[PDB]
């Protein structure tokens, strides 16, 4: 259809943590049938960040996923209009954010206008001392509520001298028009970052992405 | 001290509420030492807003409470340097806000720099359908966890046709500068829409906060 096997992507992310402002703009590229994307961030305002880059890092799109034939697939019939989604993510400690992304398709590029803001890390926590290392494998479960496909999962950070950090994710997705609604579904995330510099003002990160039932 | 008994207030919001932005803009006075104050807001864009405006209305200062000689003052005593609030909101229907407010005094006139983001409200809730009537009188407890002055409250939004809608606030509020912290005390909060025009372009909001302890 308007979905060509290879694609790029463009993002700009302009937020906050504990009142702390920010921006990162970064350009990637992916392979929405294979379910893998890879990108480059860099820190345009607010650097050096003074908190976990890893609270970010699942802001930075489903339709890079792979989807069987017996699924159907809400994000790849979406578009060209394109979609958005809303989320809310509830860290153990109390730090909690909340993002939304508004996604549109410009020829073989996706353009992401993200927004995100955190409150209530507190200072001892592993986000605000840099203490986590990676996420654990994520497995996301959606399903229909109202006409509207919703998603969560709990998920987990692994901590530097062992250990896990907890978060629950609650995910709103939105088609720009009407489009069909898939039955419920899990799909597994593997999210990484290759490399970085000591301050993360670069950032390189990759994901796959596979869907199951 | 650098408070006084009658005083200014002046605030600009930008938020986003499901993905859509908008900002207002306010001014008001207020007594510190009376625990009362009120102010008239302007929506200056995203107007007029297509969700109910009761869910900002707490976002729109602990200097304005009534703290009786037996309680420490965390906020008259962080002036005049100030101090800042961030503060989450989690509605029984899933709807999720957080808020955060920088607080600093020029002259005898508060300034605020507010930021707002909620997202989850479903379609068809109270919120996206302007359901809500008023806050019903609201009892914010405080306590300090590791050098830092927190409070929670579990607060409820009367409904259109009966019911109510409940909401959990979490807060933590921070002193720019060292200030004496206080023990375990709560807060009554009464805050009430005056008047607004049709569709809330213009708000007159009045609050009166009382604090108390054993």
């Amino acid at each position: 259809s308007v979905i060509k096997p290879d694609m790029k992507i463009k993002l700009r992310m302009e937020g906050a943590v504990n009142g702390h402002p920010f921006a990162i703009e970064g350009v990637g590229l992916g392979k929405p049938f294979e379910g893998k994307q890879s990108m480059d961030l860099k820190v345009k305002e607010g650097g050096p960040l003074p908190f976990a880059y890893d609270i970010l890092t699942m802001a930075f799109n489903r339709v890079f996923a792979k989807y069987p034939e017996n699924i159907v697939d809400y994000f790849k019939q979406s578009f060209p209009e394109g979609y958005s989604w809303e989320r809310s993510m509830i860290y153990e400690d109390g730090g909690i954010c909340n993002a939304t992304n508004d996604i549109t398709l410009d020829g073989d590029c996706y353009i992401y206008e993200i927004r995100f803001d955190g409150v209530n890390f507190p200072a001892n926590g592993p986000v605000m001392q840099k203490r986590t290392v990676k996420w654990e494998l994520s497995t996301e479960k959606l399903y229909v509520r109202d006409g509207v496909l919703k998603s969560d999962g709990n998920y987990a950070l692994s901590l530097e001298g062992g250990g896990h950090y907890r978060c629950d994710f609650k995910t709103t997705y939105k088609a720009k028009k009407v489009v069909q609604l898939p039955d419920y579904h899990s799909v597994d995330h593997h999210i990484e970052i290759k490399s970085h510099d000591k301050d993360y003002s670069n950032v390189n990160l990759h994901e796959h992405a596979e869907a199951h039932s």
